[PDB]
């Protein structure tokens, strides 16, 4: 089987665990662990070709930003994810996410991914961002951003829902079969 590396980072809880795991175990995490820790490896199909993925958990928060880049060496492609119920992780995507991705994984394939799309339509998320003169991530600026930075795709998924989950890892595995 083909064997690619994944590094999935992101603001700190946009979801990156959750969606790892939803998308490795089929289940949401009840248990809190801040990255992945224990093997990672998940299994996928893309026309025919069996791909064997590593799945790298990074941790958002700014204290881990001295450790993060140890992570990074022979990544075959990135999930750079923001949260739909956070403009702020959305602005976080050009101003500190891919600067340090491009710097550490110059050529590496990104996949925009925009996580929680069930919370577009929650109604305590709405209240919460209008207090802030906000309101959810919409799917144009998804895109546009993902155009802006160079990504080879966008995706939305939830991994509460589990919708859009297995397309974001099938995306993202033929970004890094090129
Ligand atoms: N509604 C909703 N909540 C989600 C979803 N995915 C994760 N969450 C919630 O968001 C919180 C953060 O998720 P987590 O995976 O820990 O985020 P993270 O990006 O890995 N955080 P960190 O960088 O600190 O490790 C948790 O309370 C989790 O249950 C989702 O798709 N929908
Ligand atoms: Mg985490």
């Amino acid at each position: 089987a083909i064997r690619k590396k994944l590094v999935i980072v992101g603001d700190g809880a946009c979801g990156k665990t959750c969606l790892l795991i939803v998308f490795s175990k089929d289940q949401f995490p009840e248990v809190y662990v801040p990255t992945v820790f224990e093997n990672c490896v998940a299994d996928i199909e893309v026309d025919g070709k069996q791909v064997e993925l590593a799945l790298w958990d990074t941790a958002g928060q700014e204290d881990y930003d001295r450790l993060r880049p140890l992570s990074y060496p022979d990544t075959d492609v990135i999930l750079m994810c923001f949260s739909i119920d956070s403009p702020d992780s959305l602005e976080n995507i050009p101003e500190k996410w891919t600067p340090e991705v491009k710097h550490f994984c110059p050529n590496v394939p990104i996949i925009l991914v925009g996580n929680k799309k069930d919370l577009r339509n929650d109604e305590h998320t709405r209240r919460e961002l209008a207090k802030m003169k906000q309101e959810p991530v919409k799917p144009e600026e998804g895109r546009d951003m993902a155009n802006r930075i160079g990504a080879f795709g966008y995706m939305e998924c939830s991994a509460k829902t589990k919708d859009g989950v297995r397309e974001v890892f099938e995306m993202a595995t033929r970004a890094a079969l090129q």
